[PDB]
């Protein structure tokens, strides 16, 4: 589990889950946007599916997907 700060307005568990997806098997990903109630944090978690699969994303923490950078921390 890999939180993801960082994420876009338009964010969505499917682009995050892929551009992670480079990284490791993740079984699990979500989008913390609720932009519909105006609480769109552009942030969202991430869960690999192995501690490798996280180490790597972490090991290098300059991300930037939807056109932005993400807070990768132990989600």
């Amino acid at each position: 589990k890999m939180f993801i700060g960082g994420l876009s307005w338009d964010t969505t568990k499917k682009d995050l889950k892929d551009y992670f997806s480079k990284f490791g098997e993740v079984v699990d990903c979500t989008l913390k946007l609720d932009p519909i109630t105006g609480r769109s944090r552009g942030f969202g978690f991430v869960l690999f599916k192995e501690s490798e699969s996280v180490d790597k994303v972490m090991d290098q923490k300059e991300h930037k997907l939807n056109g932005k950078v993400i807070d990768p921390k132990r989600a």
